[PDB]
């Protein structure tokens, strides 16, 4: 049984993508909404984001909608962006989310310093906040077998009081672009996140979710302020993993960040270990930073 559709009242626009647009919406008195699938707190209008395949939407277009509805609907953890409900029985297609305030976790985190018109800092204890929530909602999709595929902080989102939900927008965003290797007739490559077997190969696995965490890890220590092997080319990321291939000791890796020490460096490098097995599973990851 859907959301009831017409409780949805439109706001603004927040997003855009490939087969459906997110707009915030309000819900009135949604004190009577309220189940285990719908939870509230409460500014008395609920706020929520909604993702709405658009009227000129092409058939591929609506199959993927209709994918991605049954994709989320296996998603059940806090770190890990959850549907409130959606509306498929007839159109406009809806997708019903938590609205996230502080929006992608790139550009959150772009626009604040590290603790030495006001000056957003964050603590180096939220920091690792930060990253804790990303490994537990990691260790969810692990027991899922579930393999996201596109980890980064640009698919992060931050609610309030620094909670961060995993999302994934897909790879056809104009602002990261360049975040993406594209060859024509192939699959949309987020290079600079993927383990060298993935360049490699093709192939996604957990371990190389892990691998991707590492990079995202390093983003978070970095604040966001560069991009990931930014003074190379994306060739130069494909030949790397070349070398990690080889193993002869000319692979190189991301810097320690300023704001990370060496011993949760040496913890991202343990997630870029060349072999497979010897990247830390994230319920290690999880405990290691939450502890
Ligand atoms: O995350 C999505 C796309 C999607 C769908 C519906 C709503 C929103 C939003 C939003 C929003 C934006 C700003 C502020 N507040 C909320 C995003 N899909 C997806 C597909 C497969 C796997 C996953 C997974 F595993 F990463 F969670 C996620």
């Amino acid at each position: 049984v859907d959301f009831p559709r017409s409780r949805l009242r439109f706001k603004e626009k927040l997003g855009e993508g490939q087969f459906g647009e997110v707009h915030l919406c309000e819900v009135d008195s949604p004190q009577d909404l309220v189940s285990l699938d719908f939870p509230l707190n409460v500014g008395h209008p609920l706020l929520v984001a909604v993702k709405i395949l658009r009227p000129d939407a092409t058939k591929n277009a609506r199959n993927d909608f209709l994918k991605e509805v049954k994709i989320m609907s296996r998603l059940k953890d806090p770190n890990i962006i959850r549907l409130l409900g959606v509306c498929v029985q007839d159109d406009p297609l809806c997708m019903i989310t938590d609205y996230m305030e502080n929006g992608d976790l790139n550009q959150f985190l772009s626009a604040h310093q590290l603790e030495d018109p006001g000056d957003p800092t964050i603590s180096y204890p939220m920091l690792l906040h930060v990253a804790a929530q990303i490994a537990s909602g990691m260790r969810y999709l692990a027991t899922l077998n579930f393999v996201h595929r596109d980890l980064a902080t640009r698919n992060c989102l931050v609610g309030e009081n620094f909670t961060i939900k995993i999302a994934d927008f897909g790879m056809s965003r104009n602002l990261y672009a360049g975040d993406y290797y594209r060859v024509q007739g192939r699959a949309v490559l987020p290079i600079r996140w993927m383990a060298w077997e993935c360049i490699l190969m093709g192939k996604f696995t957990t371990a190389s979710d892990v691998w991707a965490f590492g990079v995202t890890l390093w983003e978070v220590l970095m604040l966001c302020r560069a991009q990931p092997f930014g003074q190379l080319t994306d060739e130069q990321v494909i030949e790397n993993a070349g070398e990690f291939f080889r193993d002869q000791g000319r692979q190189v890796y991301l810097s320690r960040p300023p704001a990370c020490p060496q011993g949760l460096y040496e913890l991202m490098l343990r997630c870029w270990s060349r072999e497979s097995e010897q990247r830390p599973p994230f319920s290690q990851l999880h405990r290691f930073l939450a502890e």
